[PDB]
């Protein structure tokens, strides 16, 4: 259900490894324009163990970082 906005990234977990459940639209630019995201959806990733915010929907535990708590694209 959880719709992140600008450049917060939903993350499920599976520093920790996790799967791109959701990305936002991206961060405001000055200039008029948003910041595309450098994630997608399904994209594996890994993070700080402790980075963001945790948010539990359906009994699931997720995630919501910022793109910048995002080490690295994995595959």
């Amino acid at each position: 259900s959880i719709k992140p906005l600008h450049d917060r990234v939903v993350v499920k977990p599976i520093s920790t490894k996790g799967e791109v459940v959701a990305i936002g639209a991206g961060k405001p630019l000055d200039n008029g324009s948003l910041h595309a995201p450098v994630v997608k959806v399904g994209d594996k990733v890994i993070y700080g163990q402790y980075a963001g915010s945790s948010y539990k929907s359906e009994g699931v535990e997720y995630k919501v970082l910022r793109e910048d708590d995002i080490l690295a694209v994995i595959g």
